[PDB]
């Protein structure tokens, strides 16, 4: 049979009352011909793309039609803690919460997802994620590819696994608390290996790694390059040509790729050096989507310059914050042993060369920052507002992958896991790799966050977050 077409999320803008309505609910999806219960925003799975303009406010009405509590966080958006939608932003089942977002950051592809305390990994795995497209006056002047669903398309890449009855097989247990929840089935905007028909010329892909725990590495099947034009927080100063593009959980990149008549090619993901993630079929390059060229000219441009990136400021005298990530050694050892027992040596491919003892030994609070599993009631510190700070995040002590994300900001990486950042990672980012080493970022918070609606800083391997690798912090 033919491949399904790539689903395109609807691009949603405000009504005359300046409102956007988002309903959170459960329904059914089909994978490989089997029904599964799934959750979506304005539908059964995934969500729309909310379109925002710098310097304009919009109000979002969010209706929770699940039978459990949830929250809605705008990952990548710089907004006050009161509307950030972290764990304290509870929407009761059957209830509604509204937030007004005063957009004040450059054009970028952001996203939105639940942040329910202890349950973010399950709620994302069940289907909840959406996109945010921020525009400003500067980006439209570039005449980039801009026809949504034609030559400007979002690509949300996620894995799942399913039980024999067809349902999503999600579990937060000792194994996934150590290495993450991952599966054997790859979805692209919710579909299995779709095709996208694109006009001749440049195709813009807005890539999101929406996996709970799997890192990805994008490339093309015939080795045509990808031109990175933007990272998590917006445009790079000029395009950066790459042959492969690693993308950590929750990160976005926008790339341009050439489309030529008569030569279909796949976007693929290459095997990564992360524990568990190279089990067949991910031990080999894995298709993400087929690009099918159409003999109609695409009008978008790849300009030589995209934007102005300010210099880093002097670092001397800035507040230096230390964030030590850690995992309980026993539960790290127990979860890695269960991974190895299940899959064998292949669970470490590509890597470098039982009784109840009480609540003190519960894996649900085994992962930590600065010696503490996440305490919703006690922000760990008060950061300055309007001031640059150097945050130093260490994963020394274990070898798991921790894509570390800080709410309320777009930062600049100074060191990524002990090395200067790659050029396409040197601009605006909201995630930094931490893996067995130390990262340092330059952050500034433009908005307040009080104790009651604090900002989060956390590993975005969701099963680590949910078992304690998160802290709250206030601003102002
Ligand atoms: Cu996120
Ligand atoms: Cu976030
Ligand atoms: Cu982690
Ligand atoms: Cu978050």
């Amino acid at each position: 049979a033919e491949r399904p077409t790539l689903p395109i999320p609807d691009l949603l803008t405000t009504d005359a009352r300046n409102r956007i309505q988002l309903t959170i609910g459960a329904g059914q999806s089909t994978f490989g011909g089997k029904t599964a219960t799934t959750w979506g925003y304005n539908g059964n799975l995934l969500g729309p793309a909310v379109k925002l303009q710098r310097g304009k406010a919009v109000t979002v009405d969010i209706y929770n039609q699940l039978t459990e509590e949830t929250t809605l966080h705008w990952h990548g958006l710089e907004v006050p803690g009161e509307v950030d939608g972290g764990p304290q932003g509870i929407i009761p089942p059957g209830g509604k919460r509204s937030v007004t977002l005063n957009v004040d950051q450059p054009a970028a592809t952001c996203w939105f997802h639940p942040h329910q305390h202890g349950k973010t990994g399950r709620q994302v795995a069940m289907g909840l994620a959406g996109l945010v497209v921020i525009e400003d006056d500067e980006i439209l002047k570039l005449m980039l590819p801009k026809q949504w669903g034609i030559d400007d398309v979002p690509v949300i890449v996620q894995d799942k696994k399913f039980s024999a009855d067809g349902q999503i097989d999600y579990q937060l247990d000792v194994m996934t608390a150590a290495v993450g929840w991952f599966g054997d089935t790859l979805l692209t905007n919710g579909a299995i290996y779709p095709q996208h028909a694109a006009p001749r010329g440049w195709l813009r892909l807005r890539l999101l790694n929406g996996c709970n725990a799997r890192s990805l590495n994008f490339a093309t099947s015939d080795n045509r390059p990808l031109y990175v034009i933007a990272s998590d927080g917006g445009l790079l100063p000029e395009p950066v040509k790459v042959s492969e593009l690693p993308v950590l959980m929750g990160e976005r990149f926008e790339v341009l790729v050439e489309v030529n008549d008569n030569k279909p090619f796949d976007l693929v993901t290459l095997p990564v050096s992360q524990m568990g993630m190279a089990i067949a079929p991910f031990d080999k390059p894995h298709p993400v989507m087929r690009i099918q060229p159409i003999a109609i000219s695409a009008s978008g441009a790849l300009p030589d310059t995209l934007s102005s990136l300010p210099a880093l400021p002097s670092l001397e005298g800035l507040t230096v914050r230390k964030l030590q990530l850690s995992m309980d050694p026993m539960l790290d050892m127990m979860g890695m042993q269960m991974l190895m027992e299940k899959y064998g040596d292949q669970a470490m491919a590509g890597m470098d060369h039982h009784m109840n003892h009480g609540g003190k030994f519960d894996f649900h609070h085994a992962n930590k920052i600065n010696g503490q599993a996440f305490d919703m009631n006690k922000p760990m510190f008060a950061a300055a507002k309007g001031q640059y700070e150097r945050w130093v995040i260490s994963g020394v002590g274990d070898m798991m992958l921790h894509p570390f994300h800080i709410h309320g900001t777009q930062f600049r990486i100074l060191s990524e896991n002990g090395k200067p950042p790659a050029a396409h990672r040197a601009g605006w980012k909201d995630t930094v790799k931490v893996e067995g080493n130390v990262s340092e970022v330059l952050v500034k918070f433009n908005h307040d966050a009080p104790k009651e609606h604090a900002y989060m800083a956390h590993c975005h391997l969701l099963e680590h977050e949910d078992t304690g690798m998160m802290l709250g912090f206030t601003v102002g």
